[PDB]
């Protein structure tokens, strides 16, 4: 069947905290294989990420994976943190280098596997990481992370489906045998999605830009339009063999819940 | 891999139709104060899309038409049936409209009261003489329940067109292939009017399904499965329904359909969004 | 490598159709000494490709019928090719049209492109009138994207059927750049029971600014990618030529693979582009 | 309508890459006054496209090193663009090469295309020698269809790896017409652990007779459809240009869709074709 995972971020306000827990209760009913919580060095720190992870586990029993980065952290610190997480039931970590230099994501994967037999997920970039020397180098890096122990790759979001398909083919050609899980970003706020995409070199098709044109002050239409795009995307990916999806919920459940419904993932 | 590129091509072609598609909206006389307000709010919202025309069902209609015309200046076409009316009484009601600014009328026989020898074709002819109205009639891609056969039903539409109907609006449908095959059959039968698809954006499946079973409109298995389990989830139903309708008009648009009629159920949200995807914007 | 493979397959198939494609060329009466010279140069160059026929337009409401007739005569005497004059009925009475038709027939002109003409009778009326005069080969216009004055796509399609039923044995389309529109229209013609081949009219574009204006007036869609391809080339005739040839070559390659074996070229009296496109279709001297 | 849809998708994607493609142009030392003039005209025309760099060949065993150096200097002073001289080691001793390298570096030449050269040391030896002289940007040749003298495809691939490991930061391919061969080679480079981008060398063909001879000598395959496309055009330069442009435009469109964002053009000192191909890639003045 189809497996799904949901990504959340640490709330910074009382309002967002309420929204998040509402979304977790709603989405947990879909029995995701796992959920994850992002890390922001200047937007919550490791303690806030960990707190949310602990809260999810206690409230839902679901496997919750914290996103752990290695910037401004020492190897000894990372080992101590990893040991603590393991001994506390956290056995899946999304290993990342982090949004800013001594170590790269592959170094963290190796460090984590030395501590314990963690389930590890790493970032993949269908349209190439902005800092990569080349597409070839970025693919060789993903192979490096997988070879170090990563169990699966989760991709940066994309809106050009062929870009993901072509990337998946290159991964297979390179001998990367783990699942390349598409990270899906349901878009309700285009202005913000466009900003993020431009910063990560993610192409926004001309038809998509036109689809959101003139909707700056029409939230309702943006939601229906964005849901249509996301549902169409997962439909095509599903037809192309994708059996795993990771949703960038941005702490909202409505869109991701509905998209999962169309994939047959229901309570 | 082709599925991906085909979708991009479909989406891009849709983005390029911007400002070339005509749309019409259908409303019904409100039965409560809440609906009254909802209706006028929707008319204001939808009026900004500059529809070719809007229509009002008839089971107060005359009032609604005038109100819409005297408020937006849109071509408000009232619906007229052959129920509870005599061939002579349908004439006084017919010239009153022309002597009031109403030149477009949707001619139908009408739903039979729960409890005549005059059909819609007979009604169309009974209007052309009074005056040269713009007559729009109903077409049934999946065949009208009472029709003895598909061909017989098709010939009837032709009869209604030859009588003076300058356009046909279809019963709602969810099987796009059925509409396309029907559109082809119409041309083969010599019907030279466009067969405007009537689109019903579904938010309440339970109710839509009941209406469908009553009008002989088929609900595809994939659609039934798509709405299964959402009886108590209005939010998901709306996103799913919008997706279905948007996918429909997108496919229809690529097939050359440049005219759409929306059964708004007096709500603007869904139809407004579907129009947005078709490039119909304020 | 889907795209790469699809390309090699498309290219090889095109290479294999050599000696199976029929082509026709459309010219217009020269208005200057320079254009007169250009036209005859193009006629000699293109005649070497042995087209099934060539045609010469006649601007409706122009009153320059004699020019069209003169050019047609010149082509026949100079090349021995079948030359078809375009004839419009919007600017002539039935009697005048019958006289014009009879003279054509007696002058050995047995193929006429019957049109209503750019602004009482419609093209179908002209077709009927011509068949009554003599057993002419008659070609008529088809519109994949619907004629701008049609009350509906259905009405326009039934009109084509009327012209064919009246005696037209060839249908030539308005130019287009949306290949899928032509393919869908071809299927719709079958649904309407039209049994004549729908010959695509190909317009090789070198001057985009002018083609865009023409397309806008005729309801012909210019894809966004095409508008982008010509953006910034207003003063670069060389690049426009290469880009336009690429577009036309791609178009006929796809149409060829779909089974089209007849092409009508709107040459604008120039031979270079049409000659090269024909070369890719295996139509060579 | 698979082929039609695939075309529209490919074309729209190409339109959307505008402002994301990097290009470079290769020239050769003019041998006559006419060619000298042609070259500078091409350099001015192409420089307006802001290429990442341009390069100038040096025929091994020619003894005309000065010409290459002179042209490079002229380009830098006239355009301010990065100009890379090609340097071969088959006709010079290590000491001579070190002197040549030092002078380039002191003259502001920081990018060299290091080659063994057309017939003791191999290109990898030159790469190592250059890096020892200074921190040069070094580009080397790659062969998707395997260099004719290689003992095996594996040996040739490992040789590219050796050159990259020695300090080369760019790989530029021999020209090709079999797009799938390049794509497969690109994947094989990843398998070999080569992390530099493999830049496709594009040869826009106008004179097929000459390109065929060159291809035959370099082991580059000419597809049967391509040979057929140029058949019968020996004395038709106009049609050859249109056909060749069509081929190159189709090639970069497919490569672009596959993620290639860097292209190196073998201009043969002419600007027209390369300029137009760049225009389709969104590289415009
Ligand atoms: C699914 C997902 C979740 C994420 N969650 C978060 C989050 O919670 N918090 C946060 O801060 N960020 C997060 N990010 C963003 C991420 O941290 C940034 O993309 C970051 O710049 C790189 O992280 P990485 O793990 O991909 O790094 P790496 O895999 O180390 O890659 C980073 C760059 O270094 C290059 N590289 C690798 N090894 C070498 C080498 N030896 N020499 C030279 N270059 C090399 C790569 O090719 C690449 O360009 C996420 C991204 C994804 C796709
Ligand atoms: C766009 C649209 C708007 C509508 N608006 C309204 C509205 O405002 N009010 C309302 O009351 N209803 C409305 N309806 C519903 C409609 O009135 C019903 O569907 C009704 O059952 C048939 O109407 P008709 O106009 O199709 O009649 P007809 O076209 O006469 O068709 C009815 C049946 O008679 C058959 N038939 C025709 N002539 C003969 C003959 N001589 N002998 C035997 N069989 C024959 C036909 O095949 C068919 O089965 C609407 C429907 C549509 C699609
Ligand atoms: C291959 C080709 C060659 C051409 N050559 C020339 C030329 O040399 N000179 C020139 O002047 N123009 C020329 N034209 C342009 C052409 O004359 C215009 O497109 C003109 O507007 C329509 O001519 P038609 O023959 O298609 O007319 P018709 O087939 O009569 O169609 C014109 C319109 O009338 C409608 N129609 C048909 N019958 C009726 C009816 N009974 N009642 C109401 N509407 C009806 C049709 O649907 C359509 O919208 C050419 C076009 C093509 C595609
Ligand atoms: C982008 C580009 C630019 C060029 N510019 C020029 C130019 O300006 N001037 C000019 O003269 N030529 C030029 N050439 C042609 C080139 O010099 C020839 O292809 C030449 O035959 C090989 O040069 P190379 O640098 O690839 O050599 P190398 O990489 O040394 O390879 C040549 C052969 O030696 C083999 N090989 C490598 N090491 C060993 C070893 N230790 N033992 C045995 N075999 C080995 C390789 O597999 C291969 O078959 C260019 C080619 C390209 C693709
Ligand atoms: C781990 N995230 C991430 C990444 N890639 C990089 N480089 N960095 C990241 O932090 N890829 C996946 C994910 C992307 N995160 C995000 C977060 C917010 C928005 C955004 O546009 N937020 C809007 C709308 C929120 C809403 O839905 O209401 C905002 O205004 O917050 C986009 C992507
Ligand atoms: C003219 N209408 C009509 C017809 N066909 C027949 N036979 N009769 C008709 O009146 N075809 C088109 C249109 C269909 N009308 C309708 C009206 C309501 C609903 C419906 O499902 N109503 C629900 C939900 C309303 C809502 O969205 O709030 C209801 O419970 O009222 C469906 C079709
Ligand atoms: C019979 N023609 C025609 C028609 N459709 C209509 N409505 N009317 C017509 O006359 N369809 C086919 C053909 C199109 N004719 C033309 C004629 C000129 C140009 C044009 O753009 N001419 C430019 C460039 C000429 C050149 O290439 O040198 C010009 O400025 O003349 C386009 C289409
Ligand atoms: C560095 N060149 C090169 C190589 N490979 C090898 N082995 N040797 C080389 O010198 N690969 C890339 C490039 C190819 N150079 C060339 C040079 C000329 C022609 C050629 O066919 N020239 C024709 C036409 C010139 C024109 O277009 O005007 C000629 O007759 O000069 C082809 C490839």
């Amino acid at each position: 069947q189809i497996n799904v995972s949901f990504q959340f971020f640490p709330p910074r306000t009382s309002e967002m905290e309420q929204t998040l827990w509402n979304s977790i209760d709603r989405l947990s009913s879909l029995k995701p294989k796992f959920v994850s919580v992002t890390y922001g060095a200047n937007s919550g720190e490791r303690d806030r990420t960990h707190s949310i992870i602990k809260g999810i586990k206690d409230r839902t029993g679901l496997e919750a994976a914290p996103h752990l980065t290695c910037i401004d952290a020492t190897p000894d610190e990372l080992r101590t943190i990893a040991r603590d997480y393991w001994n506390n039931g956290i056995r899946h970590i999304v290993a990342l280098r982090g949004d800013l230099p001594e170590m790269y994501a592959s170094d963290l994967v190796t460090l984590l596997k030395e501590v314990a037999d963690f389930d590890i997920s790493v970032a993949a970039y269908p349209e190439v990481h902005p800092e990569a020397k080349s597409a070839q180098a970025d693919l060789l890096n993903l192979k490096r992370k997988v070879d170090a122990g990563a169990n699966r790759a989760i991709t940066q979001f994309f809106f050009d489906v062929e870009s993901y398909l072509r990337f998946r083919d290159r991964c297979v050609s390179a001998g990367i045998d783990v699942e390349i899980i598409p990270g899906i970003l349901p878009v309700s706020n285009f202005k913000q999605a466009k900003k993020f995409a431009d910063m990560t070199n993610v192409r926004i098709p001309a038809w998509m830009a036109q689809m959101f044109d003139g909707l700056d002050d029409d939230a309702e239409t943006r939601k229906l339009v964005g849901a249509n795009i996301a549902m169409d995307m997962v439909k095509i990916l599903s037809r192309e063999g994708v059996k795993d999806f990771h949703f960038y919920t941005l702490n909202r459940a409505e869109m991701s819940y509905a998209i999962c419904h169309t994939l047959g993932v229901r309570p």
